[PDB]
């Protein structure tokens, strides 16, 4: 048949996080295990009342990892903050806590976003893929992460000082912009015409000095 | 073979909007059409270097529709202002302009979010399905749109006044909240513990007065 009540520490009735077809993740109850095909799928009833039948890399434990289980390449779910709102989104651990990053984790989310995060804002995916980047759906992000992880600890970055004037790419074009803050391996950029800010990785090829170091 | 060059008014080298795997939409160029089986798929090079072969309900025109073409149920793409950046996301027209909503379109986005927007924030999807909601991926949201569109002009809603105290739902829990503001078919809710604000449709069972009437 194929009706398990256990699979390792994945035990029906447990509480768990699950990835919804919106790409955000939500708490739920694991109500079933079904072998289908070569492997197993985990059925989540969400506290927000939907249901999904999910592969093991689209569920996560509802506890925070022990730092010192996480390493570069770890597949995680992490907290993103819209200000007051909090959301849960998948990503990759690009750095672990050190002195120069103020003992935080650098997360590269599957939509290309990047941010520093605490141990209490993380959740370990339950059954990640051997090559953990291989379930990143945006091809351009998967590739940046495969390159990054495979080259690590090689990590080219341009240096930047507050105030510095550079061009930063966005939606295919280059924009007059300004370096308005440095935090570790991230830099905050002000797009001038339009007044947006965002945090960008300093090894990112959207920064012109880094685009031009490399070509 | 099946290598047309102009399907309807879709024509190679035109500017178009395309849906990425992030679910967010982005500008590129239509670089080919391909017959596949019953119909055709449309290949898009994005300004941000990605390439995608896309069904015709996942591309939108780069122009704003004429109001009066939009009926309730129209499959559109709409601007979403996430703090300081602007994003493009898909949805369904819930309401067309009138007095009460102050000549705006109510948009039900594919992720369950609701908001009012102008004609200049909308883009028509090139080739929507007959039943326009069937390419909504989250089942909970698809079910609601379908019910909504089908019951229309029926539109149950609760009356809420500013300062009212009600419990509102979020991630399976009911929360102490306050009504801050009423905009047409929407209410802005303060979640008193978290200090969050959300805009919520007044026909949402997340609103405990709706949760009880509907029961
Ligand atoms: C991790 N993501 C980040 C997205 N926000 C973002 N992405 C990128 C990529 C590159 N940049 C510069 C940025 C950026 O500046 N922002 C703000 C929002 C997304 C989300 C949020 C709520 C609901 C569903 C999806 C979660
Ligand atoms: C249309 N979406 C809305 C999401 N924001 C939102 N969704 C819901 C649903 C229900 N509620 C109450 C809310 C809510 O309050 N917010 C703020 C953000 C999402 C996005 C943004 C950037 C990148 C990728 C995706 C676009």
């Amino acid at each position: 048949g194929g009706e398990l009540s256990k699979d390792g520490d994945l035990i029906v009735s447990m509480r768990i996080l699950g990835k919804k077809r919106t790409k955000t993740w939500h708490k739920g109850t694991l109500i079933a295990i079904q072998t289908v095909g070569p492997g197993k799928k985990y059925k989540v009833k969400f506290d927000n009342k939907g249901k999904s039948l999910l592969s093991g890399n689209h569920i996560a434990y509802d506890y925070h990892p022990p730092a010192d289980k996480l390493y570069v390449g770890s597949r995680v779910v992490a907290k993103y903050k819209d200000g007051n709102q909090v959301w849960l989104y998948a990503g990759i651990v690009a750095e672990t806590p050190n002195v120069k990053n103020k003992l935080r984790f650098l997360i590269f989310f599957d939509d290309g976003y990047a941010s520093y995060v605490t141990q209490s804002e993380l959740y370990p995916i339950c059954r990640p893929l051997k090559k953990t980047w291989e379930d990143i759906e945006d091809i351009s992000c998967r590739d940046f992460i495969e390159e990054y992880v495979t080259a690590y600890p090689n990590r080219p970055m341009v240096l930047l000082k507050s105030g510095q004037l550079i061009k930063t790419e966005w939606e295919g074009t280059w924009w007059k912009s300004r370096v308005e803050e440095v935090d570790g391996s991230l830099v905050r950029i002000l797009f001038l015409d339009d007044k947006r800010c965002e945090w960008i990785y300093r090894g990112s090829t959207r920064l012109e000095p880094m685009f031009s170091m490399k070509t």
